[PDB]
């Protein structure tokens, strides 16, 4: 666009976001062997 | 980036990354005094 190409951009946040969700998986089943949950 | 404007993924990268931090802080800690905290 200006300096850098939207190529890096794009892998990277996506890439970020990716990464996003897997640690935030480890929380979810981590907690939810510790504390109960209510439905 | 063939539609939206790359600012939109440099925003969400560079924020993904801030709070990817943030979600492994909050484990590190919670572990850290294992049980909640109140009052």
């Amino acid at each position: 666009g200006h300096s850098l190409p939207f190529k890096v951009v794009v892998i990277s946040a996506i890439l970020a976001l990716v990464v996003l969700t897997i640690i935030s998986l480890i929380i979810l089943i981590m907690l939810w062997q510790k504390k109960p949950r209510y439905e």
